[PDB]
């Protein structure tokens, strides 16, 4: 083909990325992820999908829950709470992913964003 690096084509496994901004917005749930999974069905197509498919408008219903949440980086993240039920959008660049939202865009590492609780564009 011609490269075209997808959101979820970056495999990694350390917890970092790029950008100054990394925290932002709600939906980025990285210990939620941990449980769910998607990828056929409107029901939500899970970033990892959601940004390849003709993306628009990822509505997020959900992420998980709050069990695990002790982590001084996440202190940041947290900011946003993740209002579950909100409206974000999802978008490439340069080989890299990253969720736009009103306030401003973020990281959200294949870790994060691997099974969050959004919808299909």
């Amino acid at each position: 083909g011609s490269h075209m690096d997808e959101v979820e084509r970056r495999l990694v496994k350390v917890l970092k990325d790029v950008s100054r901004s990394p925290f932002g917005n709600p939906i980025p749930g990285l210990d939620e992820l941990g449980v769910g999974n998607s990828d056929a069905a409107a029901p939500g197509t899970r970033v990892i999908d959601a940004a390849t498919s003709m993306p628009r408008k990822v509505r997020i219903v959900q992420i998980n829950e709050i069990f695990q949440v002790e982590t001084d980086q996440f202190t940041q993240l947290l900011d946003a709470d993740i209002r579950v039920g909100s409206e974000v959008e999802i978008v490439d660049r340069d080989g890299h992913i990253t969720l736009s939202h009103n306030g401003k865009d973020v990281e959200l590492l294949d870790d994060l964003a691997h099974t969050i609780r959004i919808e299909e564009l």
